[PDB]
């Protein structure tokens, strides 16, 4: 049983020298099954990845202590390749991270356009306070 409906929380990535840069909001919305999350980024808004009722407490877990989920879909940001049409089933991979002085949950991407992915990042505390 799940609490909450909708809520955001900041997003960073790494930038083209793999420093984390402040990238927007995550809109976390809470579905009949799963979660839907989607990126208002710059003037872009537009879904993010989900993931149905079954990987819902490998997501919490995931968010708040690192670990792992499956994504119904994961289209992510514009650079990286599944943006346009998105990937079923895409495993993401969480840690825990101090940035400045404050925990995050850091996972990677998809492959851009020697092998680059997408790396992001979402403080703990605030995942925390709200993920229940």
């Amino acid at each position: 049983k799940i609490e909450f409906s909708k809520f955001t929380v900041k997003i960073k990535n790494k930038d083209n020298n793999s420093n984390w840069t402040d990238l927007g909001d995550l809109v976390v919305r809470k579905e009949e099954n799963g979660i839907d999350t989607g990126l208002n980024a710059g003037g872009h808004s537009a879904t993010f990845f989900s993931l149905k009722e079954s990987e819902v407490n490998n997501f919490i877990k995931a968010m708040t202590k690192g670990g792992s989920f499956k994504t119904s879909l994961y289209y992510g940001y514009k650079y990286e390749q599944s943006s346009a049409n998105g990937i079923q089933n895409k495993e993401i991979i969480t840690k825990i991270e101090s940035i400045n002085g404050a925990e995050h949950i850091a996972f990677l991407g998809d492959k851009i356009n020697g092998d680059k992915t997408a790396e992001y990042a979402i403080p703990l505390e605030v995942l925390k306070k709200n993920l229940k």
